[PDB]
């Protein structure tokens, strides 16, 4: 990582932009978290620009980002570059009406969570239960930002979807294509 | 390691013993256990569809459909399986001690007898848990309500007995009516 | 392992029964096991081409290739070969299950009987994961046609109902024409 | 991994990473599994964030699927031995004795975002040896058991009898039910 | 193994046709159910004269040994026992076993006795279950070992609670074995 | 393995010999054993060769083949479930009119496989060496097919999966034994 | 390992000289493109000099290398030295027209994307489907920038292709061999 | 992992170690016994009069690296007070119980184990014989400075740690491992 | 292993083979051995070659056990190696029929074992360890006519033995000398 005279993330976040560069766990979760209440307390009114380029990760992970995302005055614009995938796109969805970006060729992808379960067969059902409640949240929460029901949402996710950025804009995920 | 008998034929220890209808389910309950199993019970009724089968169970339990292969087996067969418990009859082997011919269901008196909730597993999309929670818990249900027409107890009952591991005495599985009778030593 | 029986002749208990023209598929199908079972249905044919064979399906599935070498060699042979599920049909097991001389397709009441579509994997170039992709989509056409053809399904309706994991019942097999009769326990 | 921030005061300028900077402002991360080592630096801050100021709110982020029940204590004593008010918040999930922390913040600043996941269950543990080592180790984690239960009871207003029932599997919580449990006091709905 | 020839038999099913049992090793499911097996041919073959059970053995399982210990006591035919090398926990417990005053062991021999080995994890009301179920199994063991020996519950558990080593002539004070065989 | 003889050898008392598994050494050794055994018990009556086979080795592949085209007894090819590379090289090299498939037996084709390591010569060598060994394959192809070296070539470049009646319209085969 | 004057890439950050010197994956995509943005930032006139010498990677991070480079002002000169191969020569190929240089002995590769797919026969068609898709748009974009037809890329990328600097120039992947 | 606090730029650790706390918050082994036993010194050089605190939440460790620490609390001129927050088990609760008389602590969930010493020895019999006089001695030595800083005998002592015996911080007040529970006010 | 086999060609002769180390499987089959050989016959000798490293010694205490309850006197002969129990179980031959052949090596050691757990657990491992090295000790004075304190002595390390040397200190009668 190089500096400048900061290390470059540090640099970056200075003028307000965090880097969702890796795949999505408890730790990335609470440095963006970390960021996005520094960022706030600096200055509650100036926009905050997510850079998203995930595979996804952890539901819960995610759900911290998007909840403070919400929490937080300021808007979060949020742009995919390279690719968002699974809770990467549901958070590149989460990012300020009007202002959630794609570059041209990145690569944005939906899917139903992934999990596990085993044990006694009552164990399995509260993890099958657990899992179908947590779907029924994230499909909820993607119909409110991208305006498509959440029968629409089930259908599309129910294997790997791959979108072109112009697909993810007609489908409601971002707002626009910056072209060159 | 297992010993051979001369009666002029040679027999290893297992083989004697099946010429006398008795079969051994001594070890865990697998695909290639339960296909032994179901080969000697249908080689047996063909020898003789009126005799007694003796159905020794030394098992912790195993796989369900396997379990169930034997049992469906025992089922369709004309002869009546008797079923003795020896050492461990622990979940689908328990199952199976069950399901011996009605009044011919036998534990030796230190036998251990544990029932318990079917086991499983299942990893990937939502969609392919929830067919698998569903799958596991027909499976449930099943098993249940065979118990309660080999028990006599009813399915609330046999539900709330499996929930976790249950651990019976001969005499307590008598009791429950997993079994007819203890063989106390003479 | 494998018990004996003594007839002048001593045969393991597979060897027995398949002297009475009774096949047991009972593991995982792979190139052995359907080598086996071909063998087996050759030499039964050349006994008798005319008394019925009895194969035994509990089976979780497996290769199918192995899986079309036993499916081919059922339809060539002269005598009828009845299928018999017990315990569990999967997959390719099921498959063979369907394969059964018409009228001759069975199961025991608790037999479970699960439809998918064929797995499988790819790596390397784009254009040989193209090559794979398009084998595999064949192969599953080929198995829905045959499908089709031997329970009266359509085509469609197989697509449809082997997306995901699909249990049925022996009752529900049945109804689906993947077998003719559930064998009740006299 | 983790970014630094830097703030210029009036005798040379000031390099923190950002979770010393949130420290600064008395916000404490508890973004893992609870460990001794996890254990020990939360005791640590709570410290020094009383010696800091003994009147002054502290704030506790909670992302945690749980860990060690002794290590949960370290923490939880910790808490109600120092003066400040531990305001407690679950962003993400509090799982196990993560959410058993959730629970034990100052009554009336127990939060929970609206998405947050709360789960709670009985302790998990193991025993080998002897009959009567196994005797001791059942022993220890049913008292284990009845402890944490009695003082969920006092924090949440649930009778241990309800609280036994509700953990005798794993029981997810909405934010918004652990709520009505008595596990936080309000959900911050975003404004 | 060797062969002897008289028909061609391994040692150890020669010595079966002499109604001799091996239990030599580790006592796990699969020599309970050879030794239960060896049992119940050998009361079919003669219902009267007894059976030799040979014990060198460190113990093995508990439901495995329980599968021996009911076999031995259901059948007609009294079954000697024998200490030769080892007796250990499970071991000890089928040498105390043996049809009263027939149960030996030879001078060098080592017998020991213990409280049963165990493990549970998982939830609290797992370990719990686990932990009765042991205790269970451990009163079962006493209560026998007390009739089988003369000695109270009372001591067996203190004389159980850890690693207890006898000599074959301290089993014998014990009760655990009726005769030690000096050599002629 | 049942027993009536174990079912293999039942089968080469009516001289049907099992070529069911990856092509190793081994199973060439047993194989050729197999062919010469049944030339001296009878040179005139015909052979049974079963292929179903994944392939393998190509000089194991060789010496059954070489071995088949030296005894007197014609050898009568059937693929039954699959035959892949030297499995359908040998499916090839049954005798001419008496190689068959059941109808839905796979058949594939491909380039040979291999590897090096070393140094810039010991690559050459072992690179000219399995190009030799293509080209022997493929002249062989050709002279049982009919098909000529270049669509061999074309057609063997990349894995090459064909039905039991692609088979025998390519020349692999004589005819698909259809159930009666 | 990293002499210090700053660290030397530092140094050379600082004289807008931004090193893509391993293989291509999410954390080298989010350093580039930091560093990208950093130099626009600092200067949106002056020339950006992309050292790259790179065996490829991931395609995803390569895009959002590339797209970076094409949304941004300055132009972005691009230099192989060493070694340029799959996405590494992509990204060579993408540098400013007029301003892509190979030093003489090195050395450029081109193929077709490289993955996997494992599961039930809709999965692996969804996963082929992808990459060939992500095959064309590779093709047409590099089509865009060399000149050459998308037939000719497509044959030319069928297996590995390696090129002197002087051919790659040819082929349109670069402007300049700079001779010594 | 470990945050930054500034007042000079101090890790928590050493933030707290200026007020003269000291934590022992893993297992004991010889660095964390070197690291704590330099703590000790250095605080003593500070102040020679002013009380040191030793957090303890530990599972034990070596025996051989307690009693460095042990033996320097005990030559150093200060009082150490100790207090178990979390868990003080084995080596722990005898390092807890060796703090300051009047001045050890435990918060009122805090766990306290105690048992007799672990150990191993394999080859020939006599090196197992060395090996058993040596751990039985050690016992013996553990024995009696727990019944001196307990008041409690000896017998009673080897027989409560016979096996893993659990203390609660009451209980362990009422034992004499320590002298407080500090109730939350 | 050539064709009997010829380890149960040599039993018919009445000789047995102790060519490995000594372990339960080991010992239960040699008790076997000699059980079978007593009741084919009670009176005549039984030859017992000892090429061993040694082993457990319980199960040491099983064959030498079983060598003194039957009525046969057991010849024993080192040939190669006896170690450990392997030289016990040579020196516990009948008096007057124990034999090496003239390179054989004879080693005597102390019992070696492990202990790990608790204080009075090891105390418990480390007093049965002892005590089975005074019983094994005790026996080895009464077969050879050397002390206790000499025994002890003599395998507090490794000491090997030639076959001359093994004849002196009492393991052996006879050193076979080639005809
Ligand atoms: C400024 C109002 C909302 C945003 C409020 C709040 O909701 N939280 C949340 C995000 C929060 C975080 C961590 C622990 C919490 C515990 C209880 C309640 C809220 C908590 C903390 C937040 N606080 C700060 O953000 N202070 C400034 C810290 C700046 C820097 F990040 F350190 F640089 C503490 C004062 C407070 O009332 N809030
Ligand atoms: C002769 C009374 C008792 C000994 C009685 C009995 O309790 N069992 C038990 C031990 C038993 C074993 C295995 C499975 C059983 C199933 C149900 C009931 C008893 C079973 C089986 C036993 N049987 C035999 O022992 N038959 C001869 C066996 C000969 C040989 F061992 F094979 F050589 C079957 C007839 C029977 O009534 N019993
Ligand atoms: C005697 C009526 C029922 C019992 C009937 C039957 O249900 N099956 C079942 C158990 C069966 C087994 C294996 C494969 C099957 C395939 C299709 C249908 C039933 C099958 C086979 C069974 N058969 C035999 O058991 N024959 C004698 C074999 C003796 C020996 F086991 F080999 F020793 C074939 C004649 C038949 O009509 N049945
Ligand atoms: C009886 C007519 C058809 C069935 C014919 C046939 O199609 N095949 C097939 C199944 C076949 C099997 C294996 C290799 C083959 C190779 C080439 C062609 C057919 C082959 C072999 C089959 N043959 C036999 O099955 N003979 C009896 C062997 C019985 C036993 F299995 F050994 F017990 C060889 C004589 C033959 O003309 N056929
Ligand atoms: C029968 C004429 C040709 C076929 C001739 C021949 O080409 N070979 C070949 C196949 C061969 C095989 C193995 C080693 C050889 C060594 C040198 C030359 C040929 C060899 C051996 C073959 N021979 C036999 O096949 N003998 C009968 C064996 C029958 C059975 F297989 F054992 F059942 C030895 C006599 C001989 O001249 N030939
Ligand atoms: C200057 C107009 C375009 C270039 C615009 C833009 O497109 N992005 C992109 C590259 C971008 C990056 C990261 C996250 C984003 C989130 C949403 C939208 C764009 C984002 C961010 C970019 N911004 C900066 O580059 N600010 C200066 C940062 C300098 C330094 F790198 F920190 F040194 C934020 C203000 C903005 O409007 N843009
Ligand atoms: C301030 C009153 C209570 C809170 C009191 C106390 O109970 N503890 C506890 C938490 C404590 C911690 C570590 C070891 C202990 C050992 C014995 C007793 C208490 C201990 C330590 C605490 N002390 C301090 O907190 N000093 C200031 C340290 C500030 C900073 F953290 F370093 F930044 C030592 C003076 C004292 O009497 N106490
Ligand atoms: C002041 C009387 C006693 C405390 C005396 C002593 O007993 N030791 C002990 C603890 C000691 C420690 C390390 C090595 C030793 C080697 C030999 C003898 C004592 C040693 C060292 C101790 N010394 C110091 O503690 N010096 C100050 C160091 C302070 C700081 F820790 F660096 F911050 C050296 C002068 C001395 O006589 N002692
Ligand atoms: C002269 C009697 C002494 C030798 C007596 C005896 O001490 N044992 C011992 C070695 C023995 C072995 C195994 C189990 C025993 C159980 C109880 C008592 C002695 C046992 C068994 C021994 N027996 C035999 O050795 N019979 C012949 C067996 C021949 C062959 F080995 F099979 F080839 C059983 C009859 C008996 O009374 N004894």
């Amino acid at each position: 990582i190089p500096t400048v005279i900061y290390d470059i993330y540090s640099r970056l976040l200075k003028d307000r932009i965090i880097m969702l560069g890796s795949q999505i766990d408890d730790n990335v979760a609470n440095s963006i978290v970390s960021q996005l209440l520094f960022l706030q307390a600096q200055d509650s009114e100036k926009d905050i620009y997510l850079y998203i380029n995930s595979p996804g990760g952890s539901v819960t992970a995610g759900f911290a980002i998007y909840d403070t995302i919400q929490h937080i005055k300021p808007d979060v614009q949020t742009i995919c570059i390279g690719m968002a995938a699974s809770m990467g796109s549901f958070l590149l969805a989460a990012g300020a009406k009007g202002k959630r970006f794609a570059l041209p060729n990145a690569e944005v992808m939906i899917h139903q969570p992934l999990g596990g379960a085993q044990g006694q067969a009552t164990e399995i059902e509260i993890a099958a239960n657990h899992i179908l409640k947590t779907r029924e949240k994230l499909n909820r929460i993607l119909s409110e930002r991208t305006g498509q029901s959440i029968e629409k949402i089930q259908k599309d996710t129910d294997r790997d979807n791959f979108l072109t950025a112009e697909e993810a804009k007609e489908y409601g995920l971002i707002d626009e294509v910056m072209v060159p």
